[PDB]
């Protein structure tokens, strides 16, 4: 009968559209390069205001190369003129009522105890320690560089998928509505240009410059290239997005240690002891680009085929049952 | 006859068990991520005695940000107010008889020779050079830091799954046994305490921290997160390893050089030159998830259709001949 | 009709080879592992001269760990004794008239504006402002160190393809002509050695050291780790590539600015600010192996398997209608 090629056309119209579809869908005819190789230069402008000071790239920004990773400082401890010695710790968790309670197996971890119990005030009497006098007093509250909300971080991002050795670039003047020298990047206005607010950048993650600068924190700008490269060069584009990544029993923020080191004409050393609270950026470049390949183009076609040659037969058992 | 198809039933159970379980163990039905985008911050906490100096989290961690590769200086050969000028290098290689042998031809890679023949000591003369004076001497034998054995490192992991855009954080308090405050990382008691001690990972590197503070060496702290994101967000753990990376012509260890500048009233600069040997620490997050996908799952259905329509065949034909 | 499978048995071998040729040369029985886990020691060697002073690996190597990204400098700018305070901005876009257009208005990403219009100069008048005074002049020409072109780079490079926990290093001895501590490599005498003398990067890259050392930029020294663990130990080789990564509105080169900071007995602080050009290098290490699976090896095998035999069909159709 004719109708039996009607009713197996028709199946074969419908059921090999839903699977052709399906497969064109997720790019089942393309290999996949997923291992992105990233170069990052970044560059930060800004002078900000610290106390009665002027902060610039050269005292706020560390490490200075540039790199993916960098901090932003905005709130910072000094403890000014330490020299090797013996003092009293100013840390409650040291106090102590007598030598007994200062040997090694209290605090193993910390520092350094003579074995003296010393009275570094009148109201708080503590283990003596060797090492940098006085020691640091953490608990005070400083100001914060506010002027760094409006500081700029500048992206250059080199990238490249060596399974088809396709390399470019995320400076694209052409894709940019103002200048590169003055645009400034928007998700929605001018989303390439690579010029980044960092308070923008603060508030993309979702989060207040006051608390962040405060308590310092982690944040990550990612740069996507998800690439069909079956399409013309002009269609690679990067898509920036942001988030914080510390997050959050543990404190929040984000503070490390360095030092200052001085020596003094008749030779002896003294540092000075900082304790920075800052932003840190995180450049974080993932990319996966689509090739049209002959392997998954073979393997897909037969899955498609077998797949509707079985789609046919389970649909004529289920119309010719009814 | 009815054995026929009792024949054939027992052939297709047999053969798309085998089939079934095999891709069922491989996750053939899942599309995989093998991209981690990973953020690592890393603290360390101790303070040793070098010499009879004192060295905290300022003076033996470099760099300071707490990055994922950093380094715990153990020993140091220190040479001290360097000043640019003549003199002869103390470095045996240099010898020489006459000016004749000092030219810009020997040694090209080395310091710059002014090609004059000099008298370092009584007992060697070298090549004399411009740059500081006096020359290091890294031939003498220097102590170590012990008490950096009881350091510990902490470690705060952000990952994030961009193909399925699933993102966590290694700080996991539910499944510590104790506070993460005081917890301390264990492979069996406690495997997912963020903190390590430094003695421990070289441990579980299989290092000896007496040779390996002495001569320096790079320690991997392997972060791993294998995934089924089919499962709860509960079953995504990572699984710490260890390893060192240096291993081992080439003399084992690591260091590396960095001075201290320090300028003098009347103007004149000089620096003391430090050669610093230590425990680098390079975390290496890895991590693949996978998610089911429509794609995959009919690939593989495909596949174990045809397969298993292809050794009833010729199973049949097996046991028909016999 | 005996020809009918004589007919049939060619188009088996014939279609079937096509086929057969095609999978086996695509490797489509492996599974890959694309996310390698590499580590990277560098080690750079030399000593130049700048000016009337000498550096060595101290003064212009950035940072000192011998990480994957560093910088050696080959030009710089200083500015020397600084000092926080007020002082008219040496930079022509400054320029004012009066008072009236030296407010927070104006460039709101610069300086620290006091309000006041200050003569710089008898020929320029520039807004006053508060920082590091005095102001730098990056205008100037400054001579760049040549003998950087004969420094050289040594790369320890220790990978692992996690998915088969495959790791391994770059230090081969077997497969260098020369030994280790004097070999220099060359991509066709020597393309193991792990040893790169600057020059030869900056010329693998095809650029010119003069203009590179003078506006500094950005190389890439990229190890490949394309693999067949199917194959011997011996066979998982590394092959080194190398590019310019900043290529290229805006201006070429790369630089950064750091700081000296010295203290004066009377304890006022000043500082040498420093604007650095030199050439950074980022060691990039892709790799990705295959290894033989039985998953991969069953789904190309129904592949074939399905594929032939609708080829054999329809090179039936197109022979018997012609
Ligand atoms: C580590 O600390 C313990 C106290 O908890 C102490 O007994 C031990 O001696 C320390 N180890 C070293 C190497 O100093
Ligand atoms: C950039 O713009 C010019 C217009 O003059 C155009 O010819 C060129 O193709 C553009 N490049 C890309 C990558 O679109
Ligand atoms: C160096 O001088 C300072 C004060 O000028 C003094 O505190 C210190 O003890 C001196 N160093 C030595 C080793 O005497
Ligand atoms: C590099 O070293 C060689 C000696 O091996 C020397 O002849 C050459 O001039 C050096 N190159 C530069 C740029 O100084
Ligand atoms: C953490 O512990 C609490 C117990 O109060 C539990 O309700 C919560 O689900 C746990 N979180 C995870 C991720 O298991
Ligand atoms: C600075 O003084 C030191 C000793 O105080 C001396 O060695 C040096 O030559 C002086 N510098 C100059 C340029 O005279
Ligand atoms: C940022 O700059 C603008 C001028 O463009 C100024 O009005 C604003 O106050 C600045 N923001 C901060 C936090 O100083
Ligand atoms: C290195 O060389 C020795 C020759 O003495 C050889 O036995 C060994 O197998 C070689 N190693 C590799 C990895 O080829
Ligand atoms: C410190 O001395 C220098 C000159 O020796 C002077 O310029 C400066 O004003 C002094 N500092 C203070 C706070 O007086
Ligand atoms: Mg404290
Ligand atoms: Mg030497
Ligand atoms: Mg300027
Ligand atoms: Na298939």
């Amino acid at each position: 009968w004719t109708i039996g090629i009607i009713n197996r056309v028709v199946q074969l119209l419908i059921i090999s559209y839903f699977v052709g579809w399906v497969f064109l869908h997720e790019k089942a005819y393309q290999v996949r390069d997923t291992a992105i190789e990233s170069s990052v230069v970044t560059k930060v402008k800004g002078s900000g205001l610290y106390a009665n000071r002027v902060m610039d790239v050269s005292d706020y920004v560390t490490p200075p190369q540039g790199t993916s990773v960098f901090v932003i400082i905005t709130k910072m401890i000094v403890t000014e003129n330490q020299m090797q010695g013996f003092c009293p710790e100013s840390e409650e968790k040291y106090r102590c009522v007598s030598d007994s309670q200062c040997g090694p197996e209290r605090l193993p971890g910390g520092g350094i105890l003579t074995g003296r119990c010393v009275n570094y005030s009148s109201v708080l009497r503590t283990c003596e320690i060797q090492g940098w006098c006085p020691t640091e007093v953490d608990t005070v509250e400083t100001p914060i560089m506010m002027e760094a909300e409006n500081f700029t971080i500048f992206i250059k991002n080199s990238i490249r998928f060596p399974l088809f050795n396709f390399e470019k670039g995320n400076l694209l003047p052409n894709l940019t509505a103002r200048d590169m020298k003055t645009c400034r990047f928007h998700p929605d206005k001018d989303p390439f240009c690579p010029i980044l607010r960092v308070g923008d950048v603060v508030k993309f993650a979702g989060q207040d410059f006051a608390k962040l600068a405060r308590t310092g924190g982690v944040l990550g700008i990612k740069i996507g290239w998800v690439c069909d490269l079956d399409k013309a060069w002009d269609q690679c584009i990067p898509k920036y997005s942001f988030t914080r990544l510390d997050s959050v029993s543990v404190s929040p923020g984000y503070n490390f240690r360095f030092a200052k080191y001085y020596k003094m004409e008749n030779g002896s050393e003294y540092r000075t002891l900082l304790k920075a609270f800052g932003i840190r950026f995180d450049v974080l470049v993932y990319g996966n680009a689509g090739k049209f390949n002959i392997i998954p183009t073979i393997i897909s076609s037969v899955a498609a085929f077998t797949s509707v040659g079985v789609g046919t037969v389970l649909c004529d058992i289920i119309l010719l049952n009814f």
